[PDB]
């Protein structure tokens, strides 16, 4: 196994959805009082700016991608293929930061627009062995520009 085992950056995250197999319902939480996000450039290091109006017009999806879970159980399949939308905002931060892993009949997940910076807190997440939480918005453009 590895925490790195994405799929060349494509949908692995969509894989989330296997934990519904489980519905053991380890936890009776999940959904957080999220809220809008605040709209500015971000990225790990330094975005690059000054790009054409060809690449800018053919698509625009800025959005923050925030989740962290560890347990068994996650009947929400639909809310993954959702992850993979907030992916592209990544993008714009560095390059896709998401990491997944499998083992057992839990599961845990972590996607976060910076990635390293994430890895600090990440640690003690993870060591929880026992997580629920998720949060995704896209309220003017939070991340990509």
């Amino acid at each position: 196994r590895k925490k790195k085992d994405i799929r060349d950056y494509n949908d692995a995250d969509m894989a989330r959805l296997l934990e519904q197999w489980e519905k053991d319902d380890d936890i009776e939480e999940g959904d957080l009082p999220e809220h809008k996000r605040p709209s500015a450039p971000i990225d790990f290091s330094k975005l690059d700016p000054g790009k054409p109006e060809s690449i800018l017009k053919m698509t625009k999806k800025g959005k923050t991608l925030m989740m962290f879970v560890t347990v068994s159980g996650n009947p929400t399949e639909k809310e993954t293929e959702e992850i993979t939308s907030l992916w592209q905002g990544s993008l714009f931060n560095a390059n896709y930061d998401v990491q997944r892993f499998i083992v057992g009949s839990d599961r845990a997940i972590f996607m976060l627009r910076d990635g390293s910076y994430a890895w600090e807190i990440k640690d003690f997440l993870v060591s929880q062995d026992r997580c629920a939480e998720v949060t995704l918005e896209g309220q003017m453009y939070p991340g990509k520009g």
